């Protein structure tokens, strides 16, 4: 017996017949809580002027019939086995289990009360969503709750945001000045203060589960042979389980391995940064719950913590697992876009074996005009390609390497649609790459190495890419 | 930087002068490297045939491979051995190589006093060589973790039979004496032990304990009606594998059942478990070539290697299914293979492959009795679709299998070739992959034939949903130039 979904998925390709439609979804799923969180804050933005109106629609989303609940959602979020430990925020949610029932009674209890009632309930849900973030953000494992503080204070700005929208309904009095106060005071508090502190802690963290190994072993003549000097490195993640060894005979050195070991080490904390960044994201929709006129008095995110956030660098050497062999690595990029401008309007790619040139196209103050990314590569080899990316952002990028440099090039969009690869038409890719926007973040630049390539011209031989957060991001139809 | 990269690079750079589609020749030289313990075994066992008979020349050739200068010993090249971590536990044949440390630093002893005695005493240390080498071999097979030796067992029987061959070919002048009836019996006897006893029953034992390795769980929570709302009932199911790491995790609401995904978790075993023992059939290959250390006239008298064991060898299942992590509902999950194609002929001449969008259609054209015919295999998939690529395999062994799988089907297939050259992509010329597979031949095994699963594409025609490939040895595989 199949869960319908997927017969309906299967008959909608067949409809289309063009994008998968299946992965479509199940990528959908594997953000379920996001999408949840950001459901939840839009609807308390866009719903009928009612009171209860949009808190009745986070409560469908939050606690479904059909589906699981937003804290188990949020378990199944698809960062998260590279960011928290589980075990650990699993432990501290067995001693906030009582009071986190407690709150969902008070939530189910102003949804069901009277308008005479509902003003009572609200004030007891404003102060338990208050002691409830408090108690995590003071727990010895804060860091490994950072996805259930931003549950708590989307639950907790709801009611703040429900209190100033419908207060003379539920008290009579006009009392908005102090409504008003009160929201801004709270959302200050989260997204200048709690949200950024808990998160720079994290990011402290986070690197010292990732250790880097060097050592030697001396070279021994004995009875048969002269044994060579062997020098090793090891660079393992802790948390992700990802683990890249190197090693080189006739060599007798402790450093050898160590810039190529920590510049592994900078792009797994590079990824786990960006993925922390995006289970963040939904709180910088919560600038959206303040009144309009005062909207322009806030920043809508500390744009230090979560202004730029990266993934890669990429590279055919950034791939290999176990070395036997010293090579002069390619692991960093070593030249950066501009960043002034965070939006890209075109893609400029020139490729004809291998990729030739790629130049980002950025916005513009007049918005008529277009400011030109750096040309990495070769300006005049290969075939130029146009990609118009207005109106369709880039979700995904997926490179090629092949002899040692980037082979092609191809952009999957926010639609699910695509582009052509650009280079490596007939040829075979040693190393395939995606490059994921994280979730609730759009491209803003990239960095590069150039190397000569195989056609002795400047080939690209690293990347590494930059996003900054899309406060504008929609959502699946189903949100 | 090693100058082999600078090399590597300049060869690219000459190549790429001339050739459309050149050769990535680091990649090339870097899977060598990967591999460098087993092509030093099967580099030894060819150079005692291969070279004019000198006595102590091929020996010579084998210490230089086994305890070079410039390189790692034999011993730690066989840690580096890219497919351990998925079929041995390094810290356990650790601890064995501990307590045969001074039986193998004798044996060492023994092997450089044979290459550098003059022939009136070689002949002494070569029957030390013998007695040492029986009898290291003996202790890695009484040993409790010996599963986790095998590869240790392939070097020790490798350097007894290579003594015992050496014995044979020259040992009237090492002895003076013409004893060649009680060497070749010597010979065949250890020939015999090794690979009709020993390595097939040690690899039987440790085919029993792979699978062990790879758990199943399967749970439910029941749902319950509280304060705000009525949560529904979540099953839940697991498959993780203690060796490689993997897990695949399974959940579905409003249902209760511990018995719902246990036919996706034991296909997800069934694959991994192929997986490591294609992994380990590579590994004990080396073995397969002690066959041509036997007397040409005798040759025919002898299996080269146990054909139960080792003569046939699983990669895939391959799906878009059988890649995703975490699954947050219950779909009929295409887990496996539904039709094998034909066994019998063990040699593939030419692959077929008919792609438009996605791939149409795949035939494999295998050898037949008769040098000058075919034997065609099964169609899988729509016969009339797309373009015919007719792909001649002659001359051209395949290396690794490309899939990309869209729309819950196999999008395009592309063959890379044992010399690095590759086809074109056959299907989705212009679209994006959702999950891209390399099906890479066990080092040592060729492509022998293959199973599909066929589901309607959505171009509503037969597609090809789940491939799995099949692998025979490969007895006369060429080294790279290095060995």
């Amino acid at each position: 017996e199949e869960d319908p979904i997927f017969t309906q998925l299967a008959q909608k390709m067949a409809a289309a017949a063009p994008v998968d439609l299946l992965a479509q979804y199940m990528q959908v799923e594997a953000h379920d809580w996001h999408n949840r969180v950001r459901g939840a804050i839009l609807g308390l933005i866009s719903a009928v002027p009612k009171v209860g109106a949009a808190i009745s629609r986070l409560i469908g989303l939050f606690w479904p019939a059909n589906k699981v609940d937003i804290w188990e959602a949020l378990r199944a979020e698809e960062y998260i086995r590279n960011i928290v430990q589980q075990e650990l925020f699993e432990f501290e949610m067995r001693l906030l289990e009582n009071d986190i029932q407690a709150l969902e009674t008070t939530v189910g209890r102003y949804d069901t009360a009277a308008l005479t009632e509902k003003g009572n309930f609200l004030s007891i849900w404003i102060s338990q969503a208050d002691a409830l973030y408090i108690r995590m953000r003071n727990s010895t494992n804060n860091i490994h709750l950072l996805l259930h503080m931003v549950t708590v204070s989307t639950l907790h700005l709801a009611a703040l945001h429900e209190r100033l929208t419908f207060g003379e309904e539920l008290y009579g009095t006009n009392n908005s000045t102090n409504w008003t106060r009160d929201l801004v005071d709270k959302f200050e508090t989260y997204t200048s203060d709690l949200i950024p502190n808990v998160f720079k802690r994290w990011k402290e963290w986070r690197p010292t589960q990732i250790e880097i190994s060097a050592w030697v072993r001396r070279g021994s003549c004995g009875n048969l042979t002269c044994r060579p000097d062997v020098s090793y490195a090891t660079v393992e993640d802790k948390i992700s389980g990802a683990l890249f060894s190197f090693q080189a005979t006739n060599r007798n050195s402790t450093t050898l391995f160590l810039e190529v070991c920590e510049d592994h080490k900078t792009r797994m904390v590079n990824e786990a940064i960006a993925d922390m960044a995006s289970c963040l994201s939904p709180t910088f929709a919560f600038h959206k719950l303040l009144p309009d006129d005062i909207q322009t008095q806030f920043s809508p995110y500390d744009r230090q913590q979560f202004g730029q956030v990266f993934r890669g660098p990429y590279s055919q050497d950034l791939s290999h697992g176990l070395w036997t062999a010293f090579k002069n690595f390619r692991s960093r990029t070593t030249r950066s876009d501009q960043t002034l401008r965070d939006r890209i309007l075109e893609v400029i790619i020139r490729a004809g074996h291998h990729v030739d040139a790629i130049q980002f196209v950025y916005d513009h103050s007049n918005p008529n005009l277009t400011t030109p990314g750096t040309v990495a590569g070769n300006a005049a080899g290969g075939t130029r390609h146009q990609v118009d990316v207005r109106d369709r952002p880039i979700q995904e990028l997926r490179m090629e390497f092949s002899q040692d440099v980037l082979a092609s090039l191809q952009l999957h969009f926010e639609d699910g649609t695509s582009t052509r690869k650009f280079g490596n038409e007939l040829g075979w890719a040693t190393r395939i790459l995606t490059c994921t926007a994280p979730y609730g973040y759009r491209f803003s630049s990239w960095a590069f190495r150039e190397d000569p390539g195989p056609y002795r011209t400047t080939a690209i031989s690293v990347l590494r890419f930059q996003f900054t957060p899309e406060l504008d991001m929609p959502l699946p139809a189903s949100y």
